[PDB]
């Protein structure tokens, strides 16, 4: 089998995408956020606190034939950005772009936190990331990519993200025409939970390639380019008027300013992503000074290859026994 979703960005830019599903019998759609990050599948619910929903589109596992109860289950879940959401747990049938999970955990907030209560456009999350992060107690249950594999024509996910548009999720296959040139494969490390691996090196705009080890996670539920501060500073130098501003909380720059490119590395092949898609407009209404989309990771803990790197790519998530990593240009 396989499934095949378009994702869809929640705003002008591009500071999530959401991505429908079918939930229970009969099906309730729901538009989630695909995040390779993360390995809860929640959603806001009949059972989400009143206060706390607006706007957002619920599960009523009530109205599905399909939904159980997993008694005695609970989760609860912080996000890199703090915020966080909590419930209980059901089972059900989930359907991704015609591909179907029966019993799928279908995690029901109780309690969300204030970012998510404001975003009336996402419905909740599904993670991609592996099942070792699932937050499900006592027993930790597993992703929906991870359920489907068996039943997948090759254990692959891709993500095929828009700038500025819309894009792709494939389930079980690689659609050969969606990238350009070959997919070039690297290793991921699951140790972390994360799908964790190492670029070989960046350049700035024109400049030459410098080559040096980036260990990082590729992220679908992560806004921004995080990476070492030294490589970052390295980019913003090259901008005209950009500086780091603790009060902003980053890297800004003049709205007029014309942005170099930044290339990553994956093994010997390189991702280049443009300047345009590293501008992440004024960082209040009418302002002259922009966000910068590339960002230190100091602090984080870990560098994350967020929305502004991969959706400069067709990226292929191997779930093959030895997971690996590919990317190809588009």
């Amino acid at each position: 089998s396989t499934g095949s979703a378009t994702t869809t960005p929640i705003d002008s830019l591009d500071d999530a995408y959401i991505t429908p599903v079918q939930i229970g019998t009969p099906a309730q759609t729901l538009n989630l956020d695909f995040d390779t990050g993360s390995s809860d599948l929640w959603v806001f619910s009949s059972e989400t606190t009143a206060s706390e929903v607006d706007g957002q589109t619920i599960y009523t596992p009530s109205k599905s034939t399909t939904a159980k109860l997993l008694s005695g289950a609970t989760w609860s879940i912080s996000y890199g950005d703090g915020s966080s959401s909590s419930g209980d747990v059901y089972t059900d049938t989930v359907s991704v772009g015609g591909l179907t999970v029966t019993g799928q955990a279908v995690e029901s907030a109780k309690k969300v936190s204030s970012s998510f209560t404001e975003d009336s456009t996402i419905d909740g999350l599904l993670g991609l990331a592996f099942s070792t992060l699932n937050t499900v107690s006592p027993t930790q249950q597993k992703t929906f990519f991870d359920n489907a594999k068996a039943s997948l024509d090759s254990p692959v996910f891709t993500a095929d993200l828009g700038y500025h548009a819309p894009g792709t999720y494939n389930f079980g296959f690689i659609d050969t025409t969606a990238y350009t040139g070959s997919i070039t494969y690297t290793a991921v490390s699951t140790k972390q939970g994360f799908w964790e691996w190492t670029s070989t090196g960046y350049a700035v705009g024109s400049g030459t390639f410098k080559s040096t080890s980036i260990d990082g996670i590729a992220d679908t539920g992560t806004t921004l380019l995080y990476l070492p501060a030294t490589v970052v500073s390295a980019y913003w130098a090259q901008v005209s008027g950009a500086k780091s501003s603790s009060s902003v909380g980053g890297y800004v720059f003049p709205c007029s300013a014309t942005l170099p490119s930044f290339t990553f590395g994956v093994g010997s092949a390189r991702i280049v992503i443009p300047g345009d898609y590293i501008d992440f407009g004024p960082i209040s209404t009418g302002s002259s000074s922009c966000f910068g989309g590339i960002q230190s990771s100091a602090g984080i803990g870990i560098n994350i290859f967020g929305d502004v790197a991969l959706k400069a790519a067709f990226v292929v998530f191997n779930g093959a026994t030895t997971p690996t990593l590919g990317f190809a240009s588009k």
